[PDB]
């Protein structure tokens, strides 16, 4: 695994946190196997998470009607993005594997990490309308979420009061990671870390290092391939008619988001096929 | 409707935006019906969206191992939260109706709005473990999302390339809003707003104002009531045995998150029953 490069994006303010220890465990395990490891500790960086015209240097094209998508895309093509954004984009370009380490907050990513996606995943660089999802710019990379929660796993089971964790993960793993082309690996889910004692926390750290010894060879999560859809406005970007006809008598839909009104395949966003 | 109060939280930097126009339309229509209207224009406020120990003044309980949940709950009880947080909490306490107006960004809320939830929805003030979801502190209030998207409506249909919008809405409407006790009203979904001509946009604003004339009398979205679950940590907050047995022979699950491996009832997060 010499020659492969990893990026660990951490979103936690405290160096005493378990999230920080998971970042250190990941970095140590990957380096031991020959990886180059680069980090984005967003809190330690004082990372600015708010998109604004200060993400762009030089001339704005239409300052009287500011449109962040058009202006940032033009800035990317012309080399006029803010230097802190350019630095993060270079880390992404270099990385084969991207690990996102964060506590679950309000059933999603921390605001500082959401803003990192918004400022760094600029159009053309991270996605194109003509090549969404599996054809996206990051299709040669793999991404993985490593999440800690306060709530127990049972709260996020099919019968738990919070509802299916697979639904919670969908907008992040499909809408952010896979939209840009990433193959998304099984998330590392560390449930109710606040009710886990010290020696058990050590084994959680060791298990994560163990998994990282062969993470590049894992099967990724299943998303419906874009070849199943008519990618044009005359068809409305809907699934092809012959695909709908083939699926019409299967009991399960294709994924969490493409459940088709049927049963969601079990752990679609948690376990590979 | 004189006597009732609304809070409009806007997450868009541009006064020239359609989001700002929707905020202005909402304020004018409610005021014309006698509502008191307060605003949290997060960009114009320069709102700080990043949780940290600077959200808390005075003596921390354990500064050597800072844990935001325990420290912020204690700070709320002792009156040691940062003044900008306190002011937003007072806005929430006064409001009967809360409108969230924002463009969809990476299939969720903008980072500045995500951080508003993180800094303002403090434990004990906005939620308690002993009274989750429909017993929560905001159970006398109603909330509504007013979202604009770049993508078209068909892209978010069951057969569309992005998948079911009901799945994308679930973590925000059930997890952020309903967990605190809000009754959640049908979201105002404005699709492909960058490809909607001017004639149509004007009518969208008039329709939004029309809806707001009787917004308080609408039926809210359906979430499984907390009485269906055993509400204690030891029991994992799992659905009651008798309830599981009774739902076993039903063809549809109860909601997006409580789909129970069965068909999701149509537009559970988009249309009231
Ligand atoms: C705004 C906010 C929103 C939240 N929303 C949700 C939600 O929606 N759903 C949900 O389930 N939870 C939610 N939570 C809870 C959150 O997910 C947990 O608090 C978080 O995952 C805890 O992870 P941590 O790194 O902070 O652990 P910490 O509390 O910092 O540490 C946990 C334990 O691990 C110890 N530890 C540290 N380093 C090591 C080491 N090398 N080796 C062994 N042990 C170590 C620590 O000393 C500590 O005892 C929220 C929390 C906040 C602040
Ligand atoms: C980081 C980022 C991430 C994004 N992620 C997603 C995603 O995941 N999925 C998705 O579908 N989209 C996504 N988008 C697109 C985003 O949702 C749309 O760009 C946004 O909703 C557009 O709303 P707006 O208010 O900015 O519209 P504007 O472009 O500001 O306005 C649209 C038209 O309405 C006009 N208008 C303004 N005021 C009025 C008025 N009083 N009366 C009549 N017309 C008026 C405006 O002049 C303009 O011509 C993303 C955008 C960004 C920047
Ligand atoms: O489930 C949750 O959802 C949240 C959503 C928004 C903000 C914070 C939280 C939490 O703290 C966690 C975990 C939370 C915890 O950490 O400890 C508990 C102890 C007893 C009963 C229940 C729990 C929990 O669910
Ligand atoms: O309205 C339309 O309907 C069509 C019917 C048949 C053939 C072509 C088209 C179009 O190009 C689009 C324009 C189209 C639209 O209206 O929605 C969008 C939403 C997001 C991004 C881009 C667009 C468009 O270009
Ligand atoms: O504006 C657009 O341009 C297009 C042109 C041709 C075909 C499809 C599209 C789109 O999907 C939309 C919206 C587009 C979308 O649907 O999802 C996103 C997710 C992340 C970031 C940005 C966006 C968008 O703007």
């Amino acid at each position: 695994m010499v020659g492969r490069r990893a990026l660990i994006v951490l979103a936690h303010s405290e160096r005493t946190s378990f999230n920080y220890a998971m970042k250190e465990a990941a970095a140590a395990a990957l380096k031991k196997k020959g990886w180059e490891v680069v980090e984005s500790d967003l809190y330690a960086m004082n990372f600015n998470p708010i998109i604004s015209r200060k993400d762009i240097t030089g001339k704005l094209k239409d300052p009287a009607n500011f449109q962040y998508p058009a202006e940032s895309v033009l800035a990317y093509k012309e080399g006029r993005l803010s230097p802190d954004i350019v630095a993060e984009q270079k880390k992404l370009e270099a990385a084969d594997l991207v690990i996102f380490q964060f506590p679950l907050q309000w059933f999603g990513v921390p605001a500082i990490l959401k803003g990192w996606f918004e400022r760094v995943f600029i159009g053309e660089f991270a996605y194109t309308y003509a090549a969404m999802y599996d054809k996206g710019p990051f299709r040669s990379k793999k991404a993985v979420l490593s999440i800690t929660t306060g709530g127990s796993g049972s709260m996020y089971s099919l019968q738990g009061i919070h509802g299916d964790m697979n639904v919670i993960l969908w907008p992040i793993q499909s809408g952010i990671l896979h939209f840009c082309g990433f193959q998304v690996l099984e998330p590392q889910l560390t449930y109710s870390i606040g009710h886990t004692p010290a020696d058990a926390r050590i084994q959680i750290l060791e298990g994560w290092k163990k998994r990282l010894e062969n993470i590049w060879d894992e099967t990724p999560l299943y998303f419906a391939p874009s070849s199943l859809f008519d990618l044009n406005f005359q068809a409305g970007f809907l699934m092809k008619k012959e695909v709908q006809d083939e699926e019409k008598n299967k009991k399960f839909g294709l994924s969490v988001g493409h459940h088709l009104g049927k049963s969601i395949p079990t752990d679609n966003q948690i376990k590979a096929r």
